């Protein structure tokens, strides 16, 4: 009998609580299920390229699916009243006889220019709690309270790892936690319990394809990871930022995306990528910084706003940010 | 009904043809899917070390297993054994298999890509190898140029087979439904040009002052802007360089003077693999697959990929 | 392309314990259709071990639930009491693993379950039952359940471990010429079913079918989508019966009966029987209203 | 850690490689059917096509995509010359040049009326090998040469079981050996090797719903097995060839499909049900007898012919037959 993540989520709940957290997390878990399904036979399901967004991806057939997936599975939960996902203009009310108090923002398939190529992809989600008195009927409605949101009042955050093995970690505000799926029980089983980034390891993880592009400091930071006679430095790039992300979580290490001389506000969102990556990170001991200091700590304005990201462990971050300096 | 690759290759051998291939194929199969299996349950199997090299031994003990009961097999070469392995008298086929049972094994743990590669070479006319010694001199007069068949696996979140036989490069899924392999990339043509790079740049002071100038021109050049992309497993990257095109470098370093990757179970397989998709596969001087094969465990650096990306980078190691 | 799963359906169905219970109880059926789909490369089959992983399985999930104060297994003598701080208000009888001793022969097996609710439990009736259901361990895995407003089955999908709805509002026909009994033992049944089994034989108007897998949930759920009849009557050596009133005849019989089919023992509907003791044992006559009719009307001359 | 496959027991036992090719082309069939039994609810591939075959079955839907997986991968394997399918009315023969020596007849879905109560169901197949210079390239030419053979002709038989585990039961004259499908990689493990049918075992198989259409002779029969003063039976007749005779070869027992009033020739086909279950059961050191002494000493004369069958436990077929003689 392997411990489940639903055991896990119902044992961490207060006796006899409420329960939308726990149906929240079955349909967070039946739609990566569903989504990983897809992915490890897309080549055969003729689901591999693209369709013939509100951020001006052109999508992949698989951001749909995953997208339509997410959806059903957390409308039907009871426990959402909205969603947003990187794939929808507008956010999404509940109907009203089926409306809980999460506001859930998703990027349902992250990485999708990785999939022809069978390279790792992943799902994130941000979870915030309706504010106390509050009732949110419609869209409008939605955009107003976002606005009146940050990244402390995030009171669960997780993402899901599409690779040999299918990870989904998460935290609720009391550390971070890796789950495994069993292919032969569809259940989530706890296998890297109480995730600690190291305070230091010598891994940087960025594109450097976009030097040119960069800022100076940041070009100097850079280089100095290169030409340092003190200590020698490994560079790792995926280009899935969940791929990443977990490795930077697992090894150490630092995660950029920096300032572009394009994207002057940055490539990642703030809702569904950089903030439920930025509590994951902190919540696992690291530091999460933008242009400004914390993710977490940043005024939410519009559902696609963006940000550049500087994650990972604490004093891999600090040395980045002492060239800012 | 799909097209297994079973049966693509049953219809790729002659009428009638002896069907020592056929049977080696499915060593590899079997092998691949036992290693899949592995790696998709390590997490709850204990074999991650969360809290390093026990699938490793694993994949190596598949594929010997099956290799060597393939009855197709006289010699075979790990990458994690010292000495070639030799099959019994009369289990004996004519195939010496050189491979990497599991590539990129640092990376398990992370949940990053990993593989298997494998190199097949068939027994010389009129050759018979019935010790380690007789093994270790055949190998000696070979070349890359005389490998019959190559392929590699990719596990992620699908499970692929890519492989050749010196007539184009082929891709296969692994269907876990039904544990065969199915054709989901026919006929894979590398691009003759893609503006992505592969390459490790934590070690960018360690390298020849060449290969520093072509990556600073990469990121540098008024022309035509690159990407990077580095998932530090070799067939992962590998993989995506077939696909999307690319270059993929393992260049000198100052320390590993001689070079990284392997010849035998890593660079000559990949290099059938990139020059039959129609890339370009070079190492220090020239193609990887004519150099002479001197060791089981020689090194090469390597360039590979799409012929223009690798040509633009030759073309700066011209002094 | 997003089916419907049990989970999703269940939550639909209510105006959350039960649907807490659910999971708890669809993880068990996974759990132990994994132990039995590869029992033969693990050595978990003689050539039985399965009802100790299976009894294992389910009270582990069951408990950790926080939806059940008591559970009694069939492999178990006494009920056992969840720890105070983790305990709901359901009562939960199961079967772990039915016809364990096919499991060799690769026939089919199952898990039975009845849910009764408190608002000491020394006696209940079937009629009390809020909600019962079986899963079958074959070819494909099923979990038929009901909670009182007929009875819906679902199918194991393998490839993201939820069951989806596939048989939705299982009515068993009213008539249909199938019967299911054990013959072998025809020389110690009482005259009138001897009779009734040799009226199925040479009446000259209506043929039957017959079939009987031995796995009493593999015959039932049998029953309930073809129709027929399924009987396990008296013996001259189990006078009181063979199957178990609890965890097996009381659970069937609420399906069977919201399935729109009849489900009776000696003296009337087993739901309506008293339970005096957990291991307590009744013969079953089950299944299509007509087909028992028939079977009864030999009882009264 | 590295488990014995089915494919490597094959190799094993041959000293060509025409045999192992065709048991690779089974086995993927087999897998193929099992993919979609397994998910046949969820797929609409329950009950039945909308508008029957040889023998006049209508035919489930699986039945045409079991027929398809098998026909598919039976051709592509390069070892057969000739198929032949329940669910076919002639013969097929395979093109020139992609032809080898084996004639294989099969029943690619047995049970196919247990599939929606999800009961087991099986395939069967039996394995001839091309008589010695002899050629078929044509359906006349098959017709004629099936006419010259007999089941002790037969090279190799099997069953596979599509249950709760999968398995593949199957001979080559030298024993009966059975596997277990592992679905984690894909590969039939053997798990019952030197399968042993007892001697005696008090279980019969039969459907005692047809008691008035039998014969006399074996209406006694049954009746001895329940009336006895010395010996008590157990019955049990799941209603799938497949799953009765594999529990009948596991536990011991007989298993029958005596003559009809109805079906006088029988109901079991001879080619690709009673033949190869008769090999089976013989190998494993039993009984499988007609109307007229060894299934496997009777001449072929048509492909969809007929017969009844009596198997299973030597000494329980012997005591059938002596009511049979009385
Ligand atoms: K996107
Ligand atoms: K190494
Ligand atoms: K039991
Ligand atoms: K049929
Ligand atoms: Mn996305
Ligand atoms: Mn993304
Ligand atoms: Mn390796
Ligand atoms: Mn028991
Ligand atoms: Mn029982
Ligand atoms: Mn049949």
């Amino acid at each position: 009998t392997p411990t489940t993540l639903t055991q896990y989520i119902i044992k961490s709940q207060p006796p006899h609580s409420r329960g939308d957290f726990t149906l929240l997390m079955m349909a967070i878990q039946t739609s990566v299920k569903v989504i990983e399904k897809n992915i490890r036979r897309a080549g055969m399901k003729g689901m591999l390229g693209y369709i013939a967004n509100a951020t001006g991806d052109h999508q992949a057939k698989l951001d749909v699916i995953s997208n339509i997936a997410f959806k059903a599975y957390l409308l039907s939960s009871t426990s959402v009243c909205v969603l947003g996902s990187e794939e929808e203009e507008q956010m999404i009310i509940a109907e009203s006889g089926r409306r809980g108090d999460y506001l859930i923002f998703f990027d349902p398939l992250d990485g999708s220019s990785n999939i022809d190529a069978n390279v790792s992809v992943g799902s994130i989600w941000g979870v915030w709690r309706l504010p106390k008195d509050t009732t949110i009927n419609s869209v409008e409605d939605a955009n107003a309270v976002i606005r009146m949101l940050k990244g402390t009042d995030m009171v669960s955050a997780g993402y899901a790892v599409y690779g040999s093995a299918t990870n989904l970690v998460l935290t609720s505000g009391h550390g971070v936690d890796g789950f495994t799926l069993d292919p032969n029980i569809g259940e989530f089983i706890l296998t890297h319990p109480h995730i600690s980034i190291p305070k230091k390891r010598s891994i940087y993880s960025v594109n450097e394809g976009n030097y040119g592009k960069w800022e100076p400091w940041f070009k100097e930071y850079i280089d100095y990871l290169k030409m340092n006679k003190t200590t020698r430095y490994s560079a790792r790039y995926i280009g899935s930022m969940v791929g990443d992300i977990h490795r930077t979580l697992l090894y150490g290490g630092i995660f950029c995306y920096p300032k572009d001389a394009n994207q002057v506000e940055g490539k990642l969102r703030l809702l569904y990528e950089a903030a439920p990556m930025a509590m994951i990170v902190e919540q696992a001991g690291g530091k999460a910084v933008g242009s400004n200091g914390r993710i977490l700590e940043q005024s939410i304005t519009r559902l696609h706003q963006r940000t550049p990201v500087y994650f990972g462990s604490r004093q891999e971050v600090d040395l980045c940010m002492a060239f800012r300096d």
